[PDB]
């Protein structure tokens, strides 16, 4: 049966994708985003030598990084603009991915808060906030500051990268940040479906966040000989000898499928179930254990209910390491023995080899590409894998390195089955299965929009105009697409109302308000009864309703869906304020 956890949300930023749409464009061409050290982050020149092992120096200068991390809303979080810069990005980041997390399920804070609380008992928690990390380097520069200046004060609490969303959300669930290294998200994940099953809250918030913001780490793995000569993850391939690092931050919002079903909740996935170990006492402490990653991976299995050989598509760990890429096969082998003898039914492959190891990250962003691939139902190429390892044999193997795009049929009516495995550089191990899910036209609609001021506003209008232009969208859309934006996303200061009956009508107004031309009639706008004027709109008489709206009214617009509920759908998120913060801020050079 499985622990049937649903996902309904989830959002994702990964080197050259900013989103998750992006993340699959990538994925599908397969494109490498690992790039060289951007020279905003350090001088790299002071840090590199070629040579292995030399002191005070490191051989790698690659990395899978993201744009900006310097980038931050603090007004739209009620965070001071000076407590921003010295601010954890890890931080900063995962506040802005909590949020866009949201809005991909079509939830807003109070909505959420609601749905959640009715599924468990009075005194038990909401929201819950499992949030993996492993690094907390910012907090090296306050100090290097501090030695040859005045003292000043960069906090390093992992704590806060949970504990910051759940203040944000108002959540009252479970606020935890879980390290495990390379594992972390993976073990997020595990900790929340746990919850979730136990009751110890309604909805879960669930991922992990990895950035690459100081130049320890990079003599680190230079010291330890972690790092690849070529700066790639060269997952299965031939001549890796070691692992690129990267940047990124994802979660996933969690709920029991029951909940999800019932609420009409989008659902992107369903977790059916997680395990989680330790390798025990290997020859090293970085050496990884193939009888404990084939125990995590069978106890994940047997909780989920599921037969491997039914299994379409593993997303593996995949460093490109000597010694780790082929003990992994090793322990997926002993693994499927256990219940099956065939050979090359399932795919196998790493995102590693696109985006470079994320770490702490790593899971978060290989769940996107398995479900991703689920949603499309298309297998996406592994990179620099041309020649496998020669210690590797895929040939007497379950597996086939998926190496070309290819289309991933669905038997009969039977969801897509997927497994995916994050093992941590200290011997934490964890695996996840999951599951795809299977189940008032040309009337006029109100679509609704707000931001924090009135260039955020128009900013929207713009997004959501070029979202709407896409070839997926048509009119029959318009009853999900204004449902999405009322009930799913928050009223805030500047408003934008209009009252449509086809796209591109809406687009129009979309783009008259983004291009702060005039508006049509039935639109309006504002930089910043009601049971009288829901009445109307249910009669179809809703300008009353939509003017008062954006004039600052509050409105309950569940009362207008009371025959069956439009669809929650995928719109653009909110457009964080893109202004830069940085330690540095304010103090003397
Ligand atoms: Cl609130």
């Amino acid at each position: 049966q499985g622990m049937a956890i649903a996902i309904v949300g989830m959002a994702g930023r990964y080197p050259g994708a900013p989103d998750l749409d992006t993340f699959w464009e990538n994925l599908l061409a397969g494109r490498d985003s690992i790039t060289e050290i951007p020279a905003g982050r350090w001088d790299h020149s002071r840090y590199y030598d070629a040579r292995r092992g030399v002191p005070g120096r490191t051989y790698s200068k690659w990395g899978g990084f993201l744009d900006g991390i310097d980038e931050f809303d603090p007004l739209f979080f009620g965070i001071s603009p000076k407590a921003a810069s010295t601010m954890d990005p890890q931080e900063r980041l995962f506040l802005q991915c909590a949020h866009t997390t949201l809005e991909d399920a079509g939830y807003s804070r109070g909505a959420l808060r609601a749905a959640a609380r009715a599924r468990v008992a009075e005194d038990a928690g909401d929201i819950g906030v499992f949030a993996g990390a492993m690094y907390s380097e910012y907090q090296l520069y306050g100090a290097e500051y501090s030695v040859r200046g005045e003292p000043v004060v960069v906090p390093g609490s992992l704590a806060s990268i949970a504990n910051r969303v759940s203040y944000f959300l108002d959540a009252s669930g479970p606020s935890v940040t879980v390290d495990t290294m390379c594992a972390s998200a993976l073990s997020a994940i595990h900790l929340a479906c746990a919850a979730l099953q136990r009751g110890e809250c309604g909805v879960a918030l669930a991922g992990g966040v990895n950035l690459s913001v100081h130049p320890g780490k990079y003599l680190m793995i230079g010291e330890g000989q972690f790092a690849s000569s070529d700066g790639r993850c060269r997952s299965f391939g031939e001549g890796g000898d070691g692992y690129v690092p990267g940047e990124g931050v994802g979660a996933v919002l969690l709920r029991p499928l029951a909940d999800a079903v019932a609420d009409g909740d989008r659902i992107l996935g369903v977790i059916r179930g997680t395990a989680v170990n330790h390798g025990g006492h290997t020859h090293g402490f970085t050496v990884p254990n193939p009888l404990a990653q084939a125990a995590v991976i069978r106890s994940a299995w047997r909780r989920a209910g599921v037969d491997p050989r039914d299994i379409g598509c593993i997303e593996a760990h995949g460093t490109g390491t000597s010694l780790g890429d082929p003990i992994e096969i090793a322990g997926l082998n002993a693994a499927f023995a256990e219940f099956t003898d065939a050979r090359n039914f399932c795919a196998i492959g790493s995102a590693k080899s696109n985006i470079g190891h994320l770490e702490s990250a790593a899971g978060i962003a290989g769940l996107a590409k398995l479900l991703l691939q689920m949603r499309h139902g298309t297998l996406v190429p592994s990179l620099h894998a041309e020649r496998v390892n020669p210690d590797i044999d895929f040939a007497d193997s379950p597996f086939v390195l998926q190496r070309e795009a290819a289309p991933w049929p669905r038997t009969g009516t039977r969801p897509r089955l997927g497994g995916l495995s994050s093992f941590g550089a200290g011997g934490s191990n964890a695996h996840v299965v999951v599951e795809d899910y299977v189940e008032h036209r040309g009337e006029t609609v109100v679509v609704v929009l707000s931001a924090f001021d009135e260039e955020r506003l128009r900013e929207s209008a713009g997004r959501l105009r070029d979202a709407l232009r896409k070839e997926r969208w048509s009119s029959a859309d318009l009853p999900d697409i204004a449902y999405t934006l009322q009930v799913g996303r928050e009223a805030m200061t500047a408003r934008f109302a209009v009252a449509v009956s086809t796209l591109p009508a809406l687009v129009d107004a979309l783009d008259a308000c983004a291009l702060g031309s005039g508006l049509p009639a039935g639109a309006y706008f504002n930089p910043g009864f009601q049971e009288t004027a829901v009445r109307w709109a249910r009669r179809g008489k809703p300008a009353p309703l939509a003017e008062a709206w954006t004039s600052g009214l509050a409105v309950d617009w569940a009362r207008l869906h009371t025959g069956p509920k439009p669809r929650k759908v995928a719109l653009p998120g909110y457009p964080f304020a893109r202004e830069r913060y940085w330690y540095t801020d304010g103090l003397p050079e």
